[PDB]
């Protein structure tokens, strides 16, 4: 899964995902622009 795959690797992401999980994660960190 695309989402899973970028997110978990970068900490920051993968810490924010343990909280809300990578969907919310991802739209967070790679959403924008």
């Amino acid at each position: 899964e695309p989402k899973r795959e970028v997110c978990e690797l970068n900490p920051d992401c993968d810490e924010l995902a343990d909280h809300i999980g990578f969907q919310e994660a991802y739209r967070r960190f790679y959403g924008p622009v």
